[PDB]
């Protein structure tokens, strides 16, 4: 028993990250396996109702703070060595005593930061990594707190635009 809709904290990133890079125009090489995979056809209206409040709800929540996670980000530093602990110590602090949609939402826009920071430079791959990352810290700590307490349709019930 878990829901019908298959909801996956890896394809959550890589939508969302995926807009991220796309504002740009940067074609993100996020699904490698390119070869057509149309097992159970890409619709799915279930999981979309929540994307789009966790892709708009996220971008909202980030807008809203000019100077925090963009400030703290020059602390961040560019390295491929220490990029990956520097990550960890980032949601780490996020999320220190206990996680709300408030907090998981934060952490999400934060991923996003990073994963472009390297694009800056020259490392878009790295965008790749940072998903990596999200979706096990994401389902490492978050996870556990959503699905106890509901699940990803927790949120848009909670947060279900205006009428839709
Ligand atoms: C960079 C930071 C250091 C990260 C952590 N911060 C937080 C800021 C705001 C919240 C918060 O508002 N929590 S909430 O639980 O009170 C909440 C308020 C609003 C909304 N959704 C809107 C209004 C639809 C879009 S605006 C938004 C979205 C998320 C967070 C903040 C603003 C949701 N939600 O999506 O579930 C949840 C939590 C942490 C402070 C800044």
């Amino acid at each position: 028993h878990a829901g019908r809709t298959g909801y996956d904290n890896r394809e959550i990133v890589m939508k969302y990250i995926h807009y991220k890079l796309s504002q740009r125009g940067y074609e993100w090489d996020a699904g490698d396996d390119v070869e057509e995979n149309r097992t159970e056809a890409p619709e799915g209206t279930e999981s979309e109702v929540v994307h789009l409040t966790l892709r708009q709800a996220g971008d909202d929540f980030s807008r809203r703070y000019r100077r925090d996670f963009a400030e703290m980000s020059s602390q961040l530093h560019l390295t491929p060595f220490t990029a990956r602990g520097r990550f960890a110590t980032v949601v780490e602090e996020l999320f220190r005593d206990g996680v709300n949609w408030g907090r998981i939402v934060a952490f999400f826009e934060f991923g996003g930061v990073m994963c472009v920071e390297s694009v800056n430079r020259e490392m878009s791959p790295l965008v790749d990594n940072i998903a990596l990352w999200m979706t096990e810290y994401l389902n490492r700590h978050l996870h556990t707190w959503i699905q106890d307490n509901g699940g990803w349709d927790a949120f848009v019930e909670l947060y279900g635009p205006s009428m839709r």
